[PDB]
């Protein structure tokens, strides 16, 4: 007969290091080539399994593939990937459902950090917070001397990150840190103290 994808490979994400694989089963195929962006994958790195099926009687091959950074680096940051099933001559190539492969990533450093300062009772604190380049967007949590900081009446979390604090009380003194928590990695800034005096 001829031959038909019995499952296609999925779209997914490169987190920190870990690999996506790929997956990839033909019908009455020999052989499974898989290409990202304009570019054959070595056999040498494709895990193929090939069989037949004991109540059909139908040659099979399932194929799997490790997507790792170092892939999306030599390659947008989207780049798009699918198998081909080969076989005899008269056989004629079938491609699959192209997978797009996206990469989730976080920088080494902040790109605005937190500085202490002394401010006066009463005045309007800001501690401000960027997190470094990560895709997807980091979540950015404040601390306070080991707490979380719970926005309230007095402290807002505004949305450029920035920790805001409408009337400063003496309460209001701590050690702070931003973290950024991103898919791929979680990074704290440098605790910085902040002292209100009256
Ligand atoms: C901001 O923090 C400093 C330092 O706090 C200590 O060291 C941190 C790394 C962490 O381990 C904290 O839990 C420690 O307490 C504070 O200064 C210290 O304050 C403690 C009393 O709370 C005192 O025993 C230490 O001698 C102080 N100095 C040092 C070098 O530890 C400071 O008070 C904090 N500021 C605010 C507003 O909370």
């Amino acid at each position: 007969d001829e031959i038909t994808i019995t499952t296609q490979p999925k779209s997914g994400y490169v987190i920190r290091n870990k690999p996506l694989r790929l997956q990839c089963r033909a019908n009455h195929a020999t052989k499974i080539r898989y290409k990202c962006s304009s570019k054959w994958i070595d056999d040498s790195r494709i895990e193929k399994l090939i069989g037949t099926d004991s109540t059909s009687g139908v040659g099979y091959i399932d194929a799997s593939v490790d997507i790792s950074r170092i892939d999306v680096d030599t390659s947008v940051d989207a780049f798009q990937c699918q198998c081909y099933a080969s076989g005899d001559d008269d056989q004629d190539v079938v491609a699959s459902d192209v997978a797009t492969v996206h990469l989730a990533y976080m920088r080494k450093h902040f790109l605005k950090s937190p500085v202490a300062q002394r401010v006066q009772e009463g005045t309007t604190l800001q501690l401000p917070c960027q997190a470094p380049e990560s895709d997807p967007k980091a979540e950015l949590t404040w601390y306070k001397d080991g707490v979380v900081v719970q926005p309230d009446a007095n402290v807002i979390r505004a949305s450029d990150g920035s920790l805001i604090m409408s009337a400063a009380r003496l309460s209001d003194s701590g050690n702070y840190t931003c973290e950024a928590t991103n898919v791929a990695n979680s990074r704290k800034t440098d605790p910085v103290e902040v002292q209100i005096y009256h």
